[PDB]
RNA sequence: AAAAAAA
């Protein structure tokens, strides 16, 4: 298909609300949403993507913008006024399914279609519901009999399981799709899923195969997305609308970003600590920060050394995929609303979620992909506001850092070393309540996510994974231990062979 | 054992 570019003009026209209800783009209803939010006025993304997705419907849509530059009215808007107009066709049947890669990014970008119906009752005939795993699938679909939605967000694994049962009655007359986080989605894991949903809406649609119109957005995509998209891509051509500079970063300029060297792994738990430290004093307790972790387990275990420090002083939040969906979305509306406080969370918080007024984010190692780094800061300096940025990492994941030059163009400027007092190193272990079997756990779910990305940050194995094995001699104030296996589970692991493996662990 | 995603 043809891919045409549409780079980020010097000045180019200003769009308005109001210009755009002049042109007769948008209806009065719609405009009576927006304006009622009281803007200052458009994004970027915002003013070069809604009149081309309203546009001739013989193309596709490929849009890049930063985080937190509202990408998600830049689709919700237009999707509305698609409905409007077309409001005395099909009327009963979802004619947009808008498809995110975790369940809370759904049910926020449904928060953000409820607020569009808060601000103009007339647009709650236009209903929405959430398709996502951990809720009562018989209760959804209820739901989905009862208010007939014009517009569905999803997330893959749930979508499937009602488009294989339920694609005739409610899909026949979809008109848009959407890939928010489109490079993610589009990645292994992923694609075979969404390549099945668009296979699925394309077969049943009732004018042609060919009907759908596909919009992809993220703060992070190229050309590559378009090739890796082409099989979900029914248009002939397709306009990428890029509110970026081809040299340009693709991190928001405005965050402070900064990165803490250690000599070990496990002491940027211990320099992390002392930087919350820090700021909760400067700040009076007035600090809402999130603080990322490589891991689940040692998520959890990260959220109780800071309980233990910090709960005195900021509520402490746990947000992880082995969390319950309810209690996920409990503290996910908390986070939104508090003022304060610290989210201690897995790259499941990475992409998507908007928490207003982030102060800082903070990063105890590196995320589950390269891209993730830009999303990770991404979740502060959100619509207009200041924040700053802190990776703590040891020397042997400086290749990361490298790697984020030579790939995304991304320079930290201000670094920093870090060696630990045995003050902290005594305040934080003398806090630990976690047996040796736990520390282990935690430990090896650490060997595991770092082996799993040697390739990606150019890691040099014979360093990189002793040195993450070592933070179990550390955390149980031992460095000559190793990490306690059998004969079987070192074979499991395919080290046997390896010297690597032996430095690591000790066969008992 | 390892981040998401019908779990
Ligand atoms: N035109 C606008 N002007 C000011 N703020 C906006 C505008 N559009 C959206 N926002 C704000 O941006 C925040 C997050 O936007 P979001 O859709 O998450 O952007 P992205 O998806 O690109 O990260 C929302 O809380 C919203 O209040
Ligand atoms: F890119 Be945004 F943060 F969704
Ligand atoms: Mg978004
Ligand atoms: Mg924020």
């Amino acid at each position: 298909s043809k891919l045409i570019h549409v780079p980020k003009e010097d000045n180019s026209k200003e769009v308005t609300l109001d210009s755009l209800l002049e042109e007769g783009v948008l209806d009065k209803e719609i405009h009576k949403a927006i304006t009622r939010m009281e803007f200052p006025g458009l994004t970027p993304v915002q003013q070069k993507t809604i009149k081309p997705i309203l546009s001739s419907e013989d193309h596709d849509v490929i849009a890049r913008a930063k985080t937190g530059t509202g990408k998600t009215f830049a689709f919700l808007i237009p999707i509305f006024q698609h409905l409007i107009n077309t409001k005395f066709d099909s009327q009963y049947m979802v004619k947009a399914v808008i498809v995110a890669p975790t369940r809370d990014l759904a049910l926020q970008i449904e928060a953000e279609v409820k607020k569009i119906h808060d601000m103009n009752y007339g647009l709650k005939k236009y209903a929405c519901v959430s398709l996502v795993g951990g809720t009562d699938f018989r209760a959804a679909m209820n739901k989905m009999n009862k208010l007939r939605p014009n517009i569905v967000i999803a997330t893959p694994g749930r979508l499937i399981d009602v488009l294989e049962k339920y694609s005739n009655k409610f899909f026949r007359f979809v008109d848009y799709k959407v890939l928010d986080e489109a490079d993610r989605l589009l990645e292994i894991g992923f694609r075979d899923d969404l390549e099945t949903i668009s296979g699925i809406l394309n077969e049943k649609n009732s004018k042609s195969a060919d009907n759908i119109k596909t919009l992809l957005f993220s703060a992070t995509l190229d050309d590559k997305v378009q090739k890796l998209a082409n099989n979900i891509m029914n248009k002939k051509e397709c306009l990428f609308l890029d509110t970026v500079d081809k040299n340009e970063p693709e991190a928001h300029e405005r965050i402070d970003q900064s990165v803490v060297i250690s000599e070990k792994f496990a002491n940027s738990i211990f320099a992390a600590v002392e930087h919350i430290k820090k700021q909760i004093k400067e700040r009076d307790s007035n600090y809402k920060a999130i603080i990322f972790a490589p891991t689940v387990k040692f998520t959890s275990f990260l959220c109780s050394i800071l309980k233990n420090e910090f709960k005195k002083d900021l509520p402490i939040l746990e947000f992880h995929g082995k969390i319950t969906q309810n209690k996920r979305t409990s503290l996910v509306k908390r986070f939104k609303k508090d003022e304060s406080g610290i989210l201690v969370c897995t790259d499941v918080g990475a992409r998507g979620m908007d928490f207003p007024n982030v102060h800082e984010v903070l990063q105890i190692g590196v995320p589950s992909e390269l891209a993730n780094y830009i999303h990770r800061i991404g979740r502060t300096a959100r619509s207009g506001k200041e924040g700053s940025s802190v990776l703590f990492i040891c020397k042997d994941e400086l290749p990361f850092v490298r790697e984020l030059e030579d790939a995304k163009n991304i320079v930290i400027a201000k670094q920093e070393k870090y060696e630990p007092s045995e003050e902290i190193k005594s305040e934080v272990l003398e806090a630990v309540t976690e047996e040796p079997e736990d520390i282990s756990d935690i430990v090896i779910s650490l060997i595991s996510s770092y082996r799993s990305c040697i390739k990606e940050y150019r890691f040099s194995e014979r360093r990189i994974l002793p040195e993450i094995a070592s933070t179990y001699g550390v955390l149980l104030n031992d460095p000559q231990l190793k990490i306690p296996v059998s004969r079987r589970f070192l074979d499991k692991l395919g080290l046997s062979r390896s010297p690597i493996g032996k430095a690591m662990f000790e066969i008992r």
